[PDB]
Formats: C-alpha cells, structure tokens, sequence
DNA sequence: ACCGGAAGTG
DNA sequence: CACTTCCGGT
C-alpha cells in the first residue's frame, strides 16, 4: 500500500497523547521532555505490538539511544528514564 | 542506569 | 533501513 513497519518514536507518542496511559509515560519538565515511570510495561507493549514477546526496557533504550545520532531523541541527564524530543 | 560497538533480522 | 539481541565497559 505505501505501509512501512510502526516506528518505536511514532508508538512512544501514540502513548503520550493518551491519559489512559499517564501511569506507565507522561511528559515533565521542559518542552518535549518525558518520563517513563514503568519502564518494564513500556518495553511489554512495545513487545506486544512489534510480536516480539522477549522485548524489554535494556533492548527497547538500545532502540532510543540510535535516535541521538538521528536527531529524533536526547538524553536528559541526572533525571532517570527522562529523554527529550528534538523539535528543533 | 546509561553507553555504544558488533553482528543478526526481515 | 529500523530495529533486536548481546554484551563489555563507565
């Protein structure tokens, strides 16, 4: 159709723009920043959704870590499980 | 916890 | 490609 493979940026949004997940990721802090609080849930459904059930959180930050080169993604650093999107 | 290299996947 | 898997560092 013109269908590529979901993206782990796009579903880290789908998430953040839904309260019903604000338990497990939200947004903090400065603009763009956000926060995983459960980050073994976050790597479960990432698992679920790409029907990869041995995903989790060490694998999932491996995937986040290739967007800092790309200029998707930063680190925040000092705060835990707190990256930043570059809209810039 | 966080980093990044290296090989493997489809 | 866009990750997944693995793992040796700080």
């Amino acid at each position: 159709p013109g269908s590529r493979q979901i993206q782990l940026w796009h579903f880290i949004l789908e998430l953040l723009r839904k309260e019903e997940y604000q338990g497990v990721i939200a947004w903090q802090g400065d603009y763009g920043e956000f926060v995983i609080k459960d980050p073994d849930e976050v790597a479960r459904l990432w698992g679920v959704r790409k029907c990869k059930p041995q995903m989790n959180y060490d694998k999932l930050s491996r995937a986040l870590r290739y967007y800092y080169n790309k200029r998707i993604l930063h680190k925040t650093k000092g705060k835990r499980f707190t990256y930043k999107f570059n809209f810039n």
